[PDB]
Order: C-alpha cells, then sequence, then structure tokens
C-alpha cells in the first residue's frame, strides 16, 4: 500500500553480521509489507550496489547506527519514531552518503 512504514536513514553501515535474519526480495511494497507483517517492523538493510532490499524480520532494535561500522555497499535505514501509518512515506533509503553519483 502507499502508506508505508517510515524508515529513517542514518548512514551506510554494517556491524559486519547478518545473524538478525533478513530476507531479500526487492520490492519496495514487499519490504513494507514484510515490515508491517512481523512484530518488530523496523530494520531494513539495502544493498547499495545491487540495489537490493533486505528486511529485518527479527528484533534488532538494538542495532544502533553508531556502534555499527561502515559497510560501503550497504545502506542502513531503520523505522525511527513512526510505529503507525497515517501518512507514510519516507524516501531516504540509501539516500544519505553520496560517493560516486547519488551513491
Amino acid at each position: 500500500e502507499e502508506r508505508e512504514d517510515c524508515w529513517t536513514f542514518y548512514a551506510n553501515r554494517k556491524y559486519t553480521d547478518f545473524d538478525k535474519s533478513f530476507k531479500k526480495s526487492s520490492d519496495l511494497d514487499e519490504c513494507k509489507k514484510t515490515c508491517f507483517k512481523t512484530e518488530y517492523c523496523y530494520i531494513v538493510f539495502e544493498d547499495t550496489v545491487n540495489k537490493e532490499c533486505y528486511y529485518n524480520v527479527v528484533d534488532g532494535e538494538e542495532l544502533d547506527q553508531e556502534k555499527f561500522v561502515v559497510d560501503e555497499n550497504f545502506t542502513e535505514n531503520y523505522l525511527t519514531d513512526c510505529e503507525g501509518k497515517d501518512a507514510g512515506n519516507a524516501a531516504g533509503t540509501g539516500d544519505e552518503s553520496d560517493e560516486v553519483d547519488e551513491d
């Protein structure tokens, strides 16, 4: 749906581990839908190069951007202070940190 969960972008990051269990299919819609689906609805990891979407389907509320280190080929965006829809749109996924072009 056009009312998404709003993912707040902070930085290109990874703490170099994907144990939190993510699934990758890149459909913006699919990702929202997956987010809305679990409990957690909150962390999403995107592959900057492949333009892919991994959605965190488990509790990783403790995944903090600032304890996270930079994985250059990934963009990290997490639902920050939304927990509802109403007007849900947030185009910031891989938007911050321009290296080559817009990435």
